């Protein structure tokens, strides 16, 4: 019995694991429950805190992951597999897991916690992308990890009605930010220091716990990888919410309080057979069951909530990855797939923009294709190709993020942006996609210091290098190495100068204007395309 | 005769002519100034088509420039060189139907082609006798027969009742296409080869040049054309029949008058008066929009340029076109707030929103919207120097650059052989301030030579310049290919193509071929706006 891994937390004693990281040992405590599970007549509702427990809760392995479409499109490889569930699935899911340095700090320590994407209809804090031991081992960090509702568990919502208010996920997640202030500090983590960051949906939903006052008081700095709150995918409507929920209640055979009884009838594998088929156009990186304008949880939508918010004790890291867009295309737009270089057509293309941006009119489809057409290359395939891959990535992420970079900057925050530009050498995506949606986790987690993984000793330089500012970001609300000047400085992102760097092989290179032409496209002209018509 | 120069009498149709010896750098050219080629479009013939010129008796003094067509005299900026090298310098007449030729001396042996230039000036202005429409030039240094021709202008070329007897409209035009049928006729009389017939223009030349090409009776007149900053189509050159009948009606009434009683009453009106009233007459607060320009009438023009241009059969056709580097610049001062030929004429943000609204008269909310949108640079926004390029830019490709690109490229994909240039010297002798870069206009003086009179003060390699440019026009002239078929060592003119977009680089330096007449944003222009302009 190792007293370092046996700590007491409010709801009682938990014992860890020693796990072994490269430079030396880690303590892991994996798949602590903080939420009573939300089965039976509590699916669909908030979390409630996990009862007391007597003895010591065993938290040495990874609990379930949450109830949740798994993917298919391409059976056994590795590319989308490293994605897939790698635990039983189980409504019973709501677990965090905390890493720390072993032995556990002597003073308490800046706190990483980090919230997986998955388009907020699967993901999980198991995945190996997500392991904390290199960030706990090498930089010292005690970093948490959480379990929170996807797809219609976590996010179906009846607005307004009490048994499906919408947003638990979120709530998931701010019980385990909760459960981070009250029970950290027993690992040797710092309350008074604790980070958020995510990538995708985990991105958005830390956008949406600045967005929230309530769970503002649970953290002091956030990092929003590819993802924003703003934006075409993030949010629905109450009224679009009622709707697809309403829809996948028809669909599988079901007042408000009679029609969510109903649903909880129901095996969860049943809700998740028709989550897909409540998409209002067909689409790409468009989810069905996303968190809800509620006027609780968000008060108004992210864009107004950015317009108008106060942010000037906040610092915030965002950024992107070079190609965004690349990996939604080969989930349903034709001409594109993993298995051939996908040198699509013009007409292929016409018809992929009515794909990537569903919401569009005729007018809007045609000024994106107008825009993204290189009028030089007209019918080039390859530019066609690259081009469908751009209106994906910056329709969703690049100008989003550009987006509330601004309003960010402009309402007081502290940004640093980012644009993440080394394509893994281990990537089992083809070529075309170049650096895709979700390739640079593997490198803030540190992964390529697994010298089992077969990174290249560069990328192992590298991983240790985005650590060092993220860690740097987490510790002080500045990524920047406070002992260092060779390599230049990363300069806060401002309205002014647009300022931010990229990360890849080759020293911080600082740049400005994220795409600011394009993005002036997306952010000012389509609103007003649509506006007025 | 008895004691005259003999080289200096010709016969042409309508009787004789006395031309004159005149001194070019490079030694003596003839020049016969002032040849009538229509009756005098006077009184009861105002706003009709002209009537061919009745023969005459005697000698006619075809020995110095004749009357310019009765037109608005720019008084913006008085005794200033860069504004009055394109004023009258003859007496204004409504009686101005005259053409000018130039040949070598002595005239040429064997038949030489024959390059027509037709000014520009917007629909307004202009007169075959300004000196840098000198043809002294390209006649004394590449055997040219130059000919030019005044046209009326203004009203009296252009106010329409379409459909009426008395005022059919696109009447400048017609005075054009009679001087292309005089040329037809006669130019042999002076060497010249009318077989072998090259219009080219500036401007409205250029526009009226595309109207020649899109108009079937005047397709038998020439068989090659050079149309410079200047295209049928684009928002400037034409009127719907409707909007011409408006601007018409309402000059009309501002002056004091069934069509024929208004006509006759406007026949009655002193030429200065419509003069006077001539610009109360546009929709919009504007630039580079002119009242009385050709009507689409479905006659001379039997349907709207770009209608033409999209459908049209150019198999035989050879065309030479392009633009200045600033095509904008010169429109801004004459009524966008904030530009001045005086200063830098740095603008603001509110400037640049202001001067979208009339660079773009035409534009709703939303469209100007997309213009200022497309043409702010998102990381300077608020940079005063970027606003007040980005305003010529604007107001450059709306109305020149991109009507171009759409003009070369219809052509193009429809049998023609286009040569494209950008031509960007600017002239060392240039009086209009640094910002405006190479203004609209600003080429001509190097086409037609003038560098090569040392009197002027161009410099040596503007001197070069000009000869090279005198040749490649003349070349195409000559062969339908601005390239010289000797000089290989010289970089060649590639053909513009819609697979390729290429077009070549005017300056001093040696040929460069650059693709893609600015590709990105003349699709903003030409595909996305009408579009947008749908709504
Ligand atoms: C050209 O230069 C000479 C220099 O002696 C000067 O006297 C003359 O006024 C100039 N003329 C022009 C065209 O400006």
């Amino acid at each position: 019995e190792d007293p370092q891994l046996l700590v007491r937390v409010r709801g009682g004693q938990l014992r860890g694991i020693r796990l072994k990281a490269p430079g030396g040992p880690v303590s892991a405590f994996l798949g602590i429950p903080f939420a009573e599970p939300p089965v039976g007549s509590r699916r669909f509702m908030p979390p409630e805190p996990k009862r007391p427990w007597s003895g010591v809760l065993d938290a040495t392995t990874f609990q379930n992951v949450c109830y949740q479409y798994v993917d298919t499109l391409y059976p056994g490889f590795e590319g989308t597999e490293m994605w897939n569930p790698n635990r039983e699935l189980s409504e019973d899911c709501l677990y965090l897991n905390v890493w720390t340095p072993y032995p556990r700090p002597a003073s308490p320590t800046p706190v990483l916690i980090w919230i997986y994407g998955g388009g907020f209809y699967s993901g999980a804090a198991s995945l190996d992308v997500y392991d904390g031991r290199f960030l706990a081992q090498v930089e010292g960090a005690v970093l948490v990890s959480m379990n929170y509702r996807v797809g219609t568990f976590g996010f179906l919502a009846l607005p307004g009605s009490r048994e499906a208010p919408g947003n638990v996920g979120l709530l998931d997640q701010r019980l385990a930010l909760q459960w981070v202030q009250e029970n950290i500090a027993a690992f040797g983590g710092d309350p008074m220091s604790v980070t958020l960051f995510g990538e995708s949906a985990g991105a958005a939903s830390v956008g949406m716990h600045i967005l929230s006052l309530p769970s503002r008081s649970l953290f002091h700095r956030a990092v929003l990888q590819s993802g924003t709150p703003n934006g075409p995918w993030a949010t629905v409507s109450a009224g679009e919410a009622r709707r697809r929920a309403t829809l996948l209640a028809r669909l599988v055979g079901c007042n408000d309080t009679e029609l969510i009884a109903c649903l909880r009838t129901r095996p969860a594998q049943d809700l998740v057979d028709h989550e897909w088929h409540v998409l209002p156009q067909e689409s790409i990186f468009r989810f069905s069951f996303v968190p809800v304008v509620d006027g609780d949880f968000l008060s108004d939508t992210p864009e107004a909530l950015i317009n108008t918010g106060d942010f000037q004790d906040l610092q915030v890291l965002v950024g992107v990855v070079k190609d965004e867009g690349s990996y939604f295309l080969v989930y349903g737009v034709p001409g594109f797939s993993k298995d051939n270089e996908s040198l699509i057509s013009r007409a292929q293309f016409l018809a992929g923009v009515r794909i990537g941006v569903p919401q569009a009119s005729d007018l809007a489809a045609e000024a994106v294709v107008l825009h993204y057409t290189d009028w030089l290359h007209p019918e080039d395939p390859t530019h066609l190709r690259d081009a469908m891959s751009a209106v994906v990535g910056d329709h969703n992420v690049v100008c989003p993020v550009a987006q509330l970079a601004g309003r960010l900057a402009a309402q007081g925050a502290r940004v640093y942006a980012y644009i993440f530009e080394h394509r893994a050498s281990t990537l089992t995506w083809p070529l075309w996609m170049g650096v895709p949606h979700g390739y640079e986790i593997e490198f803030i987690f540190g992964l390529p210091l697994d010298p089992s993984l077969n990174y290249t000793t560069e990328e192992r330089i590298f991983a240790q290098r985005l650590m060092k500012y993220w860690t740097n970001f987490a510790r002080t609300g500045d990524p920047n190495d406070p002992r260092d000047s060779k390599s230049p400085q990363w300069p806060p992102y401002t309205t002014a100068a647009q300022q931010y760097v990229s990360l890849n092989l080759k020293p911080l290179e600082v740049r400005r204007g994220l795409r600011a032409q394009t993005c002036a496209f997306w952010n000012r002209f389509l609103p007003k395309l649509l506006s007025a018509t």
